């Protein structure tokens, strides 16, 4: 069925929002950015969304979304499930970041910012970890079956040993500005998975 | 007037970045407002930019501060080991010790200040770079002096092993601080561990 003027108009919002606060965050976000970025009135806006926080939570779950859309045609796209675990630094590195939005990782910019200040917030952030982790172990569990990963993996130690390891590895590139750094990491995480291999 | 002129002194200084350091760790640069620091420091306006020159000099000062509290417990948990492992281990009990008390309020400031200063803020992205690469270059020197003691290989990728470390400690923090359950980062650190392990030498 059909969008209404409402859906898509917050959708415009979101669109058109997303990228400010997935920068500049939640407090840095004014609402002359809303209004600049949008060209709607601060009433038009706030027909539309409760407050700002509602603004940043859509922006969140759209940023996030993104880069769900990106790591699913990715992982659809791989020959074996050794690859689907892989698929992380040609999408964080390619067209230098362009893959990802603007600002880069929003799991990452998000729970440092309402990790202590905004608990709703936290909490999309706490579920869309717990999501990633779920999706890798059920990749996990398929290269098991298929033999392609040891039987007796420590799935989830490994599921969230990956997070960890893209996420520093963007941290690393996000503090220094130096791919070379941050493709260590990379190369660790393909350690990490080479390790669970069954013998060849 | 009298006032402003009395109240810049090291101690004063000192003791605003202490009070407010706690405040730019949780809410940043951007969410540091002057009745923030004003409430943080029982100081005025006046006392607080007697100190300093704006409210972004207070942030780079809170910055060297948290980070320095971190250096330092890292420095003192490090020289109460007895090996170069040992040493290269410390950082679940510097996080999760007495609940994260060891770490300055709001948690690793280098997360903190990478994520916010990034795309808006040069010198501070700067700050958090040399951060990073100083201690990864202190890692860098304690792996090759486990090498020399013969504790870990000499095939060892040292550069890898350190900036790997840093991720996955840096990764652990996020986890935690995502999703308030300890038992999800301590999967990360105990991947630390099997890193640190697998350079090990032959048995």
């Amino acid at each position: 069925k059909e969008l209404s003027k409402s859906d898509r108009t917050r959708q415009f919002i979101i669109e058109s929002t997303a990228p400010v606060f997935n920068v500049k965050g939640l407090a840095g976000t004014s609402l002359t950015d809303l209004t600049e970025a949008t060209n709607l009135t601060k009433g038009s806006i706030y027909g539309n969304f409760e407050n700002k926080e509602a603004v940043a939570i859509a922006a969140f779950d759209y940023n996030w979304g993104h880069v769900k859309s990106v790591l699913t045609a990715k992982v659809q796209a791989c020959n074996t499930y050794k690859e689907m675990l892989l698929v992380y630094s040609s999408m964080y590195n390619d067209a230098d970041g362009s893959l990802f939005p603007v600002g880069g990782c929003p799991l990452l910019n998000t729970t440092i910012e309402a990790d202590d200040t905004h608990d709703a917030l936290r909490k999309k952030a706490g579920e869309a970890i717990l999501s990633w982790k779920k999706n890798l172990v059920t990749i996990i569990k398929k290269g098991i079956q298929a033999k392609e990963f040891r039987p007796d993996t420590d799935v989830t130690k490994i599921a969230f040993s990956m997070i960890a390891l893209v996420e520093g590895a963007i941290l690393i590139h996000r503090a220094t500005k130096n791919r070379a750094y941050s493709d260590y990491v990379f190369e660790s995480l393909e350690d990490l998975i080479a390790g669970i291999e069954v013998k060849k």
